[PDB]
């Protein structure tokens, strides 16, 4: 997962859509 995205854990709900294979490290708490 892009470090720019990883720092934006809130955005990760959206980021994980634009980065599905790139960011599987999506915050389970926000999910």
């Amino acid at each position: 997962c892009p470090a720019l995205c990883s720092h934006s854990c809130r955005s990760l709900k959206l980021c994980n859509r634009l980065l599905p294979t790139a960011c599987p490290d999506v915050c389970d708490d926000d999910w």
